[PDB]
C-alpha cells in the first residue's frame, strides 16, 4: 500500500527511529509499501521515520527507470571523506529545495531486505541521498543546515502548500 508521508511542522518527523529486531515478513512488507510511496511521490528515497515507522529503515532508488531497489536497515556508516552539496529536495518538505554541505564518499554497512548484511561504497547522488535518508532516523531535516531564517521561510511555504491541499 502507499503510505502518508508526514510534513514539517509535524513534530513526528523530530523523533529518533530505534533499531529493527528481526528483518521478517512483517519487516519487508514495510520495505515493499516504502517504495510504493517513494516511486507514488516520485521520490529517489524514503526514511521509515517520514510514514511514522520509527525504525531504522530506508529505501532508496536512484535511477531513472526505476528497477535498482536499495534497501538500508540497521545502516551504520563506516566512513566519509570530501565534501560536496546539491540542491536536495524532500518529500516531507514539498517544493522547497536548497544547497547542502554532505560528504562527497559514504562507506556504510547494513541489512538487506532479507536481513543478509552488506557493505556499500557510494559517491555522488546516491552518496548525498544515502546521508540525506540517514539523516531523516535521527530526525534530521534539509533544513537543519541552512539559516534560521530559512528554515522559517520554508517552513512557511509548506504550510501554506498544506493549507490549500
Ligand atoms: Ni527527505
Amino acid at each position: 500500500s502507499v503510505l502518508q508521508v508526514l510534513h514539517i511542522p509535524d513534530e513526528r518527523l523530530r523523533k529518533v527511529a530505534k533499531p529493527v529486531e528481526e528483518v521478517n515478513a512483517e519487516i519487508q512488507r514495510i520495505v515493499d509499501d516504502m517504495f510504493e510511496t517513494m516511486y507514488a511521490e516520485e521520490g529517489i528515497g524514503l526514511a521509515a521515520t517520514q510514514v511514522d515507522i520509527h525504525q531504522r529503515i530506508i529505501v532508496i532508488d536512484v535511477s531513472e527507470n526505476r528497477d535498482e531497489r536499495l534497501v538500508l536497515i540497521n545502516p551504520e556508516l563506516l566512513e566519509k571523506s570530501g565534501e560536496t552539496g546539491i540542491e536536495e529536495g524532500c518529500l516531507s518538505i514539498p517544493e522547497q529545495r536548497a544547497l547542502v554541505p554532505r560528504a562527497e564518499k559514504v562507506k556504510i554497512r547494513a541489512l538487506d531486505r532479507d536481513g543478509k548484511p552488506f557493505e556499500l561504497e557510494a559517491d555522488g547522488l546516491l552518496a548525498i541521498c544515502i546521508q540525506h535518508e540517514m539523516d531523516h532516523l535521527v530526525g534530521k531535516l534539509f533544513m537543519d543546515y541552512l539559516s534560521p531564517l530559512k528554515q522559517q521561510r520554508i517552513r512557511q511555504k509548506v504550510e501554506k502548500l498544506d493549507r490549500l491541499k
